[PDB]
């Protein structure tokens, strides 16, 4: 199939009085760069450098951070669904 571990988390993101903390980059793909620590994403279960799969069961396409931004802010609870291994010892 595709992938490596093909392991996926649900993280549900809730917004603050302030926003959400942890920040996502990415063209194409949707990957969070930095999180929230001690805080929303944290309490959320988020990683940094983690890969973004979907938002609220909807794939992220098209080449635009903005839309991303509208797109996880159109809601203070917004599922995001991402992808990663923990480590191997």
């Amino acid at each position: 199939g595709s992938h490596m571990g093909l392991v996926q988390r649900c993280v549900i993101i809730q917004k603050d009085d302030n926003g959400f903390g942890l920040t996502v980059s990415g063209d194409n793909p949707v990957f969070v760069q930095s999180v929230k620590e001690d805080g929303a994403a944290m309490r959320a279960g988020v990683q940094t450098g983690d890969r973004i799969i979907k938002v609220n069961g909807t794939l992220v396409t098209h080449s635009n951070h903005l839309e991303v931004v509208k797109l996880i802010k159109s809601g203070s609870y917004v599922a995001l669904t991402v992808q990663g291994r923990p480590p191997g010892s």
